[PDB]
């Protein structure tokens, strides 16, 4: 006569951790390049500014549901975004590239695919090589999509204050529950696998800072370089940079 509040069919329908990840993960989104315009450093890199700002706007919507995150505050749920957002996007980067053209080109949009002519032109030849080489890292390795799903979760993860997060023991558990994700997701039916995954994800952090670098620098003298960045990307930006540059971003290792 007491309707149990506890479901069986509810617990045992649930899909796993790294089903809910492949149901969000974000659509591809296009550039909308130009073609018709010369490929200059100023107007290839105002468009994958451009890309960029279209691109975390799903990220965003990505980070809304994704399992855990919310049991986060908000002021941390901003700060990790806005931390990472760098190694999200060159991460996914090569993801495409991979899955795309086998590595052999850096795809950045289905209408935006990157030649080494390209790389020269865009004029951060040694950054696109830096992420190139990621992408020849999944060939080699041969990951498959749910060893990325999670692997993208983790550097959302990699980046916080040095001071620390609003909810250190809540961002912990999270973190923690995804490394175990990996780990259970490499088990055969293993230590050797898991150990190229996580100093896979160790080296985006030198990458990263790397990006960054040319990335601040160019967004401080966009307007003598004449390299356009969109709204999501200025508020971004304006809030990483002094942050990021003060020593106040702590990166976090596996090695
Ligand atoms: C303009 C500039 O400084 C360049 C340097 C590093 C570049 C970023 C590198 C990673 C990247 C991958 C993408 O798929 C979209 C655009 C972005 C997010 C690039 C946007 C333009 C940047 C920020």
């Amino acid at each position: 006569a007491l309707v149990p509040q506890l479901s069986t069919i509810s617990r045992a329908l649930t899909p796993s951790p790294v089903m809910v990840l492949e149901n969000i993960e974000p659509e591809i989104v296009y550039a909308g390049y130009d073609s018709s315009k010369p490929d200059t450093a100023e107007n290839l890199l105002s468009t994958l500014n451009r890309l960029a700002g279209k691109q975390m706007i799903q990220v965003v919507k990505w980070a809304k549901v994704l399992p855990g995150f919310k049991n986060l505050p908000l002021e941390d749920q901003i700060t990790l975004i806005q931390y990472s957002w760098m190694s999200l996007s060159s991460f996914a980067l090569s993801w495409r590239s991979y899955k795309h053209t086998n590595s052999q080109f850096l795809y950045f949009a289905p209408d935006l695919v990157f030649n080494e002519e390209k790389m020269h032109q865009s004029a951060m030849y040694e950054l696109c090589q830096g992420m190139h080489q990621i992408s020849l890292q999944f060939v080699r390795l041969q990951l498959t999509f749910e060893e990325y799903t999670i692997m993208k979760v983790l550097l959302l993860l990699s980046t916080i204050p040095k001071d620390g997060l609003k909810s250190q023991a809540a961002f912990e558990e999270m973190r923690t529950n995804y490394i175990k994700e990996l780990r259970k997701m490499v088990t055969k039916c293993s230590w050797q696998r898991f150990y190229q995954l996580t100093k896979l994800l160790d080296s985006m952090h030198d990458l990263v800072s790397d990006l960054l670098e040319f990335c601040f620098y160019t967004f401080r003298e966009s307007h003598a370089l004449k390299v356009e960045f969109p709204a999501m990307l200025v508020e971004i930006i304006s809030d990483q940079l002094p942050k990021v540059e003060s020593g106040n971003a702590k990166p976090l290792y596996f090695h």
